[PDB]
């Protein structure tokens, strides 16, 4: 039954760790997947994580099963980060919460959810975007149709042709924006773009789907989340898939949170019950340490207080080796000007390189870079610095 | 977008959890979903896995994204377990296992899987058989049919109609197999009938697959899978859904493994790359901590020892509260003979009791158990027999 089945396509992101393991090079420079990197050059575990790990290992009793959404804590914490301790979407118990297996998770969650109970049909996404988004989208028998987003030729968001894409938008299609850190462009819409968004959104009769992955990446953890406050503050419905790998450095535990927002607490409850049942026939239910250790980290003042300076922490540093990364490309020589990207927020330098070049850059130095010409500035340290522009200025 | 959805029917075995949530009574008997209870009625996280986590915990370095398949060590560690440290099938490198968020993920994952790659259009399952097989399958678009099993009135397997059963079933079609310990009938085929259902399999043409959450629970690790192992002597191709919530107390944690057999390593490889395809549209990569317990357990000799006492001291505590079950409604005047209960193999007792008598345990004494009659005998305690059985023989 097996004799012709297809080899499957790589992933341009995911397999990029495939293509590294095979790399016997030495000095090799991984540019590809969006993981945070200290100085030296490693993915520690945060120590506000290992005191949570800690705490569980002393004072957990049991393993038995977790509800279907997973530990209530956990989303209770998630919906405060999200929409604001005192927001009103809390008080009126217009949102639920279910604990998915990291933000992909709950993408697919999301859905499965929207093919199966909603008269959805189409999701949209920007152009560029994060490639799984359309995998995961048509996995679920859903079409993916593309906005215009950023302009090449500027390094900008251009926000005219945005709002002409979205015309052909019809009411009941949903559209998809990320929080903040737009992977791979690092280009967010300003507060008042959100607004006007959020205004359009309403009247065209769209159905909003955050992916928010990067909170606490861009500006602070507030922040970060007032485009969607100011979505959540005019729409009776929406959808927010977010992620705690990043920004707790829980990459494999796969933590994460589908967030259902309806109209009333009556409604929202009918819906998430058919949530459940789409995660019932998936997983069942979520695996508890990563999501433990969130909740026990943002329930806890001490830890929460480590944690949110480690948290600054990351941020600053990659936001040093984005300014590093810039002065060394034009020490070294570089073609063109690169101070674009100093506009850019999040782990990702969205750096303008061809597909050639990037291919280049790993056949002949060793570096790797997404096919886009993404590259992970949180992947750059002042070591691998010198080498990693030579190579650039080497194939401009 | 909302306001049409209708309320989803809830689970009739993960939904018991929330009536017993509701319920506000004192003495409330859980028998239900399929965990673990000492004599405290309580469930424990085991030694073993204590000492683990605490390895881990002293020695991880980072939360890094595992590959999309898991942990390549738990993957060779499964197949060891499934088919025997010397197999062929290992040592042929026929075997691709990819980690996946427990055996309910692993179900989804081979479903996925089955439906996008393959002709298969058909999934036969067993009457009784576990619901969310039935669930499961029906999510990927892929009818189920049932198949003759159990002899309610002689509560027995009844082979003769099995295969007269399954003489319906077409080449192309799946046929699904419970390892051991059926549930919920507790009834498993000897080797003899495993062994001639192997045959008939492989002139059917049938592609077998496994689900294996129970290994060790029927006899002992090696005797419980010699099922799988005849299947895996004749057959060019397997599926294995595997699960290790139940032997190592690890429910939460979502730690299973879907298995894929092909006739070689370049088949294998080849359809092992869509397996991934599927997984990486779904949670993209498997939870870290289950499994790296798991694998620190099952590589170490120290921790293996203890964990697989630890097994035997949970597999003879439910064989005792079988036999204590079975005299105890003798004793307490019981209607009819319930001898057959010793003959069942696993957590279970599929005790004959109508769905009336269910509702009215639950009603009246406060006794939770699953519609169709089962009772998990795992969650009786020298304790909480008494009532139990008084319950019982009230409304025989
Ligand atoms: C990291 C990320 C996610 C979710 O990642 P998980 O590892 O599955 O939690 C989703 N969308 C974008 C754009 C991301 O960068
Ligand atoms: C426990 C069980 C599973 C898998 O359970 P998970 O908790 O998802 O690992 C699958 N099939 C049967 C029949 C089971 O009893």
């Amino acid at each position: 039954m097996f004799e012709n089945i297809t080899t499957a396509p790589a992933d341009p992101i995911l397999g990029l760790a495939d293509l590294l393991r095979a790399d016997e090079r030495p000095g090799k420079i991984d540019l590809g997947m969006g993981v945070y990197n200290d100085e030296t050059g490693k993915t520690p575990v945060l120590t506000s994580v290992k005191k949570a790990e800690q705490y569980l290992l002393e004072n957990e009793t049991t393993k038995n099963y977790l509800g279907i959404d997973g530990i209530p804590e956990f989303g209770r914490c998630t919906q405060e980060l999200l929409f604001g301790k005192g927001s009103a979407l809390i008080n009126d118990k217009r949102a639920r919460t279910a604990q998915t297996p990291g933000g992909t998770g709950a993408l697919r969650v999301a859905a499965d959810f929207l093919a199966k109970n909603t008269s959805v049909k189409r999701v949209w996404v920007s152009n560029p975007s994060w490639p799984n988004h359309k995998s995961v989208f048509n996995s679920a028998g859903l079409e993916v149709r593309e906005y215009a987003y950023y302009d090449a030729e500027n390094h900008t968001l251009d926000f005219d042709a945005l709002i002409n894409s979205l015309n052909e938008a019809q009411a009941g299609d949903v559209v998809l924006f990320h929080g903040c850190c737009h992977n791979p462009t690092g280009i967010d819409p300003t507060l008042e773009q959100w607004q006007t968004l959020a205004q359009l959104s309403v009247e065209k009769g769209w159905l909003p789907l955050f992916d928010f992955a990067y909170q606490g990446f861009a500006r602070g953890l507030e922040e970060d989340a007032e485009g969607l406050r100011a979505f959540a503050a005019m729409h009776k419905e929406l959808i927010v898939a977010s992620s705690y790998s990043k920004n707790f450095g829980l990459y494999n535990e796969r933590v994460g949170a589908c967030t259902l927002v309806a109209a009333d607490s009556e409604t929202v409850d009918r819906a998430f019950s058919q949530m459940k049942a789409a995660i019932r026939v998936n997983y069942s239910s979520p695996p508890a340490h990563g999501a433990s250790v969130v909740a026990t980290i943002l329930s806890n003042d001490a830890l929460r207080a480590i944690w949110e300076q480690e948290l600054t922490d990351m941020r600053q540093r990659i936001q040093r080796m984005r300014q590093l990364f810039v002065n060394t490309l034009q020490e070294k020589g570089a073609n063109r000007d690169f101070s674009f990207i100093i506009k850019q927020n999040g782990m990702f330098s969205f750096s303008g390189l061809t597909k050639e070049q990037v291919l280049r850059l790993r056949e002949e130095f060793g570096v790797y870079a997404v096919a886009s010409g993404r590259v992970n500035v949180a992947g750059m340290t002042p070591d691998n610095m010198a080498p990693l522009c030579e190579a650039i200025v080497a194939v401009l």
